[PDB]
């Protein structure tokens, strides 16, 4: 999928994740899945077969409604029980998703020109594809559906990964659920990975398939497998980039980042010339902050009877989704809601 905050992927050891076979395995847990960071999932991932997104008779993108839905629909079907939390600043207004995206759309640009320049329209096509924003409407839309389906979310104060591991922490949730790691940064004592992208993806040739499955990894387990403190962990991230710096450091990957941490034990004591950085950043402010993020615990998990009739008018009248393909989901929808959420 697409990294849309924290990037740890390649640090992160063997000893610290667990490969979750399918879905299934987490039937009757509580998962909090980040809403902004799902949402731009579905708008990377759902796709037309040329990879143009997904849009209804009014021109608009309708890609996150459409994961939103039917990946939802799943993970109920595999007995999960979902909430989402989305974040108190609208996405407009989210300066490391920005500037991800900025990043996304640079690479993409420069390897699209080389493709057309070799002749490799294969890749051209791949390269192409275009990065779309995620708009505060989407979000008021996709909140609207969720509302529809009977699926809670949480208004979070601030940022929606540190409610998202708040709630974990408070045992009113079994794992946060993002593909960036800034829920652990937050202290979430576990975060599920691939859940909104899991599955088969079908490949180039006749019988080919790349197998993306869920993954478990817990924080004090992934501290004590790297040999450091949650605040060597945020160093990391804030060298990185986040929403206080959303650059991060010129030339600093995850692997480079860990290495210097550990070296330093932190960030003040690294040698300034390694450090590059457009403006001046308080580091430990934002490490603190990181510690003891704006979160709330004015909420309240419940799981309410889907409105069939509220989904269609949703999908298909505004949005010009399938009658058939809705109303199939529907009657599958409702009858596991009914089983595995009581």
């Amino acid at each position: 999928g697409v990294d849309m905050g924290v990037d740890l992927k390649d640090i992160i050891p063997g000893e610290a994740k667990t490969v979750i076979e399918d879905l299934r395995i987490l039937h009757g847990k509580i998962i909090v899945i980040d809403g902004y960071n799902a949402l731009y999932q579905f708008l990377a991932a759902i796709r037309q077969p040329d990879g143009t997104p997904l849009m209804d008779n009014n021109g608009r993108i309708t890609s996150h409604l459409s994961g939103l839905f039917y990946r939802t629909i799943n993970i109920v079907e595999a007995g999960i029980k979902p909430v989402y939390v989305f974040d108190g600043k609208p996405p407009e207004l989210k300066a490391r998703e920005i500037e991800r995206r900025k990043a996304v759309k640079e690479e993409a640009a420069k390897k699209y020109e080389e493709a057309v320049q070799s002749g490799d329209l294969e890749l051209a096509r791949r390269y192409a594809m275009m990065s779309a924003k995620l708009t505060e409407e989407m979000v008021r839309d996709a909140k609207s559906l969720l509302d529809a389906m009977g699926i809670p979310w949480v208004q979070a104060p601030a940022e929606g990964e540190a409610q998202a591991a708040y709630i974990v922490k408070k045992g009113d949730a079994y794992a946060s659920a993002s593909q960036d790691y800034d829920s652990l940064l937050f202290g979430s004592p576990k975060l599920v990975r691939n859940l909104t992208i899991s599955g088969r993806r079908k490949l180039p040739r006749k019988n080919e398939y790349v197998e993306v499955k869920p993954e478990l990894i817990e924080l004090d387990k992934l501290l004590v497998q790297l040999g450091i403190t949650l605040e060597n962990l945020i160093d990391i991230g804030i060298l990185l980039g986040t929403d206080y710096n959303p650059d991060g450091f010129e030339g600093i990957g995850p692997k480079k980042a860990l290495q210097l941490v550990k070296a330093y034990g932190g960030i003040e004591k690294i040698p300034k010339p390694i450090l590059k950085s457009p403006i001046e950043v308080d580091v430990i402010a934002i490490k603190k902050y990181f510690l003891q993020p704006q979160v709330t615990d004015n909420y309240r998990i419940e799981w309410h009877t889907p409105d069939p009739d509220a989904v269609k008018r949703i999908l298909v009248d505004e949005h010009d989704f399938s009658i058939d393909r809705v109303s199939t989901a529907l009657e599958r929808y409702v009858k596991a809601f009914k089983e595995n959420i009581r």
